[PDB]
């Protein structure tokens, strides 16, 4: 199905565990092997200010909404063929919905 409300509680763990390494979701976090996520929802991909993207997910120029990030994150290659994201995929809906959940808050 498509996005469905969570919990931010249990999405902040899967955050921790599966993607910290790589993000921030603060506006003036570290900088990181990934972008900042800071307001990504409602902006295209391949804006944030002082990163450099790979040309694939410029091109895929997709506005960020809790439905498309889902099926981003269920497998991010096959999204954005050619993205540097090295990250296999969230398999399990209920994860993917709790983590964008957290997301959508904490990058406010
Ligand atoms: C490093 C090992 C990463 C992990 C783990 C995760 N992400 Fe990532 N992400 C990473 C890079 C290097 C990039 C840039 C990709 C490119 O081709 O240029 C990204 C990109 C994203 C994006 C798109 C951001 C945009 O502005 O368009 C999103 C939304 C994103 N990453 C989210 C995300 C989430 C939620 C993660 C855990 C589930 C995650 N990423 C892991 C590097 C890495």
């Amino acid at each position: 199905a498509e996005f469905k409300a969570g919990s931010a509680k249990k999405g902040a763990t899967l955050f921790k565990t599966r993607c910290l390494q790589c993000h921030t979701v603060e506006k003036g976090g570290p900088h990181k092997v990934g972008p900042n996520l800071h307001g990504i929802f409602g902006r295209h991909s391949g804006q944030a200010e002082g990163y450099s993207y790979t040309d694939a997910n410029i091109k895929k120029n997709v506005l960020w909404d809790e439905n498309n990030m889902s099926e981003y994150l269920t497998n991010p290659k096959k999204y954005i063929p050619g993205t540097k994201m090295a990250f296999g995929g969230l398999k399990k809906e209920k994860d993917r919905n709790d983590l964008i959940t957290y997301l959508k808050k904490a990058t406010e």
